Parts: structure tokens; C-alpha cells; sequence
């Protein structure tokens, strides 16, 4: 990939769209935005329950 084309289909396929209006008020909105994240972003972001920034940063290392 990228094998995923918007950051709303990349959300649903991992099952974290839950997050979308985390990634768009970080203005987050497309793929290319968010391959660099770290688990302070996450934090910074508002997502700090660890499974769930485990599983967007091991999505992202997956691309
Ligand atoms: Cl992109």
C-alpha cells in the first residue's frame, strides 16, 4: 500500500472508527497524515486507551 485510500476506510477496516472526529479535529484527514504518528499524538489526540493505540500503530507499521 497504502492500502488504504481514506482515513475513514483505513478507521473501519482496523475498527477504530470510533476515532474519526480525533483524526479530523487533528486535522488528520487523509492517509498520508497519519503515517508518522506516535503514541504521544495518540495521547495528545485523546485516544489513550493502550489496545486501542496498539492497534492503530500496528496497523500503520502493517501498510
Ligand atoms: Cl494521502
Amino acid at each position: 500500500g497504502i492500502p488504504y485510500r481514506t482515513v475513514s476506510e483505513w478507521l473501519e477496516s482496523i475498527r477504530m472508527k470510533r476515532y474519526i472526529l480525533h483524526f479530523h479535529s487533528a486535522g488528520l484527514d487523509t492517509m498520508e497524515c497519519v503515517l508518522e504518528l506516535t503514541a504521544e499524538d495518540l495521547t495528545q489526540m485523546g485516544i489513550t486507551l493502550p489496545g486501542h493505540q496498539k492497534r492503530i500503530l500496528c496497523s500503520i507499521q502493517g501498510f
